[PDB]
């Protein structure tokens, strides 16, 4: 079972990645990063991402967490935030505690890659 099928798979990310961008665009410490990005080809970059990272499909070719947010010397702050609500967006959409957590525990590995950079 891996936690992208714990999640429910593709349908469940397809809904969870718009409504963790609705969440990230409305918290104060983060949704101004976010300013001149294209939020298509970013949710569909962010797809793919979580899909690989969550044990789903490997079609991820974008450019690796350090390449990402370099130049944006982001803060652990910033962090947190996405965490909680990505958190957050699991949460309302019905998956578990105990879920959630695995799939933060593999994300939180990316921490020192983006974060000063
Ligand atoms: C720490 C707070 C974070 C902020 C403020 C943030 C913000 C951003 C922004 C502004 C960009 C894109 C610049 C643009 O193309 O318009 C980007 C790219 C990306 N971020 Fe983040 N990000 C953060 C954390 C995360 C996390 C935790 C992940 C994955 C778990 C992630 C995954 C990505 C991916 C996949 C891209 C796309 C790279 C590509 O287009 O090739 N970010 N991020």
């Amino acid at each position: 079972q891996t936690i992208y099928e714990k999640l429910g798979g593709e349908n469940a990310m397809k809904a969870a990645v718009p409504l963790f961008f609705k969440k990230v665009l409305a918290d104060e410490r983060v949704k101004h990063f976010f300013k001149n990005t294209d939020m298509d080809h970013q949710t569909k970059q962010q797809t793919d991402f979580l899909t690989m990272l969550l044990g789903g499909p490997n079609h991820y070719k974008g450019k690796n967490m350090t390449e990402a947010h370099k130049g944006m010397n982001l803060q652990n702050l910033h962090f947190d935030a996405i965490i909680e609500n990505l958190a957050a967006t699991l949460k309302e959409l019905g998956v578990t505690d105990a879920v959630i957590n695995e799939a933060a525990k593999v994300i939180e590995h990316t921490r020192k890659d983006m974060l000063g950079k």
